[PDB]
């Protein structure tokens, strides 16, 4: 087994280091106290070709791959967890599963201006009875002649307030199953910001990635061709998963990003702030805190590239399944930030309970990764089933 | 060997659970969204001779007890931690060394406009690069004539913006050590907000408890009277500590009492909402961590009630120390709370991540109970210190 990086690898690493320390880490407290959404990195961002990193130059991306793009949220997120979620947003939850279940018409279209910018992407498939439901969903898609009308609502939608293309999930068919209990069968849409009949709610006000664009999705009688149907009949769900499959890697990075910045910034402090005459890291218990620290963000850093490498063996053809190692990743990932962070906050003493210092808004947006994109609970599901089967 | 409320503390329960759920949980939202200091909550237990439990009616306080002071923070921080901490500090910071050190004419002079809410107590100890080695501080007072004059800076001093009558641990002598090191030697000082040369500072912006009103002071050629200096002269970082010994079982009431209030509004979530065809209540991983996380809260519940109890015999004239209890208190309510908050916002998924409801603010607000007035790495020194000795 080969643990080290690609020469190139190393190289688009340190590429996106520098762009979060110089570009994103200093606005990284306006976004999150003003609830601000960085505008000017997401233009920044799309002229590097970073919202398009692991999608191949056919189809206008960048050519990378799954784990570089996992690398840009992971460098972003030690920084701006906000910054960090929107690029992990965009790329694996509206711009995958049009890349994976497009048509040739479908990619053209869509593919090569979510890749570079102009165009941003979210996923609606939560609703407010049933997010954590896959038959307790309303949102209805009924045949009108050769469009859609779409009907329901989504909650707690990223990058909703300043996203262009929606993916949307919404039940069509009513069918019959083998017990002869009524099953909801789901399909996937393709929903534009200018559509009819579609609007975008207010900005929610969350504890933390305040920067995040967090609004609800109302479909009232919203008229969309029939052509912006993603992937088979029926099969809408299926698609939700397998999106949310790759989509919970970047989450996985991006509370690996948030527990990574807050040791550094912990490091940083203990070294230079005095306390009863010797430096903080001068003590034993100090020593001890940080060191556990970083062994288990190490750990987690490998379960994140792990799910990473196992999505390119199943998108270079090598067929494999990858839910379980995602699933694996989230789990660790983000019980492993908001317990690094509150642990480094306990070694800033009262300095890191004020604004002074980012600690404590990484202790924000790290709870956030244990609960979005399915909760550790829904990941221990996914795990449990395989393992027990 | 009796653990019931008696029949007096059975009902001051009820006095100061009634009380917070009706005047104080309409108002912990905005204290807190808007650094919104409760002014009138102060008045209505000013009133209520709430600020002034544990003290006798020969100084003007209510004629209660310390456990009864201890519930009146729990109930309190059960719905606004903000406003427990503005009766805990004034309480067991600023009346309770003036009554427990003060001489007839000091405990005239203050306590009765303390006891009856007319005048806002504080306390500063905490320097900028002295706070957990309070013993190498750098404020210093000399004589002048029949004055004292101050000077120096006190951080993070909970109700300065706020109060009316500070407590001050000023380095008033340098004296040598038996094996001829330098030393410095404290005392402590009444000072009033009038004082000249004293200035409170802006309003610190902290994760929590953000209604408080944490300040700086700032001494200018303070020129406070002879007679406003507390204790033995010398004697003041023994007082010094002495006073937080009682100030953090109130903070161990204020952790409690979080974590009491978010186990509360967990429960009433848990039995409506239905996930899954009926309550997430009925998962056993809800019910799993609802029980266990109860039995913690019970069990820290008895160390904050052991640690009152001690106090009020030292107080009742036997010859006990407290600080242990204290100790062992504010370790382990402060973990607890930060433990049960983090696990409470798991269970309402994503929208507790929202500021509908207080789970938010309770995970914000128990961060600093780990904090401020000794952090467990000081408690456990604390303990270590009795134990290992």
């Amino acid at each position: 087994m080969d643990f080290t990086l690609s020469k190139q690898q190393q190289m688009v690493q340190k590429m996106y280091r520098e762009f979060a320390e110089n570009e994103v880490k200093p606005l990284a407290k306006k976004v999150d106290a003003e609830e601000y959404f960085p505008k000017e990195t997401v233009e920044k961002m799309g002229k590097l070709g970073m919202m398009g990193i692991y999608f191949p130059t056919s189809v206008g991306g960048a050519g990378g791959d799954v784990l570089s793009y996992v690398m840009a949220v992971e460098e972003l997120s030690k920084v701006c967890g906000t910054t960090g979620v929107i690029v992990s947003a965009h790329t694996s939850l509206c711009a995958a599963p049009i890349y994976e279940n497009g048509t040739p018409e479908q990619k053209e279209k869509y593919l090569p201006k979510l890749c570079s910018g102009e165009w941003l992407g979210a996923f609606g498939l939560t609703e407010p009875g049933a997010g954590t439901d896959a038959q307790g969903q309303q949102t209805t898609a009924v045949e009108d002649g050769d469009y859609w009308v779409l009907n329901g609502s989504k909650i707690f939608i990223t990058n909703a307030g300043y996203a262009d293309v929606f993916i949307v999930i919404a039940v069509t068919d009513k069918v019959l199953d083998k017990k002869g209990r009524p099953t909801k069968l789901c399909s996937a849409f393709i929903v534009e910001r200018t559509d009819p009949g579609f609007s975008v709610g207010k900005a929610e006000d969350k504890m933390g990635i305040r920067g995040s664009s967090t609004c609800e999705l109302i479909f009232e009688d919203c008229r969309i061709p029939k052509d912006r149907m993603l992937g088979v009949r029926g099969k809408g769900f299926q698609l939700a998963m397998a999106t949310l499959d790759g989509g919970r890697i970047g989450i996985a990075s991006q509370a690996l990003g948030i527990a990574e910045g807050a040791l550094q910034e912990t490091v940083a402090y203990v070294k230079e702030r005095k306390q009863f005459g010797r430096s903080i890291s001068a003590f034993q218990n100090t020593q001890f805190e940080l060191a556990e620290m970083k062994a288990r963000i190490e750990a987690a850093k490998y379960l994140v590239y792990a799910a990473a490498l196992k999505k390119q063996e199943a998108m270079n053809g090598a067929k494999v399944r990858y839910s379980v190692e995602a699933a694996q990743a989230k789990l660790i990932a983000a019980r492993t930030a908001s317990d690094v962070t509150r642990r480094c906050l306990q070694l800033f003493g009262g300095y890191g309970y004020t604004r002074d210092y980012p600690i404590e808004r990484m202790m924000r947006d790290a709870k956030i990764t244990e609960i979005y994109e399915g909760t550790s609970e829904v990941q221990m599901m996914v795990i449990s089933g395989a393992l027990l089967k």
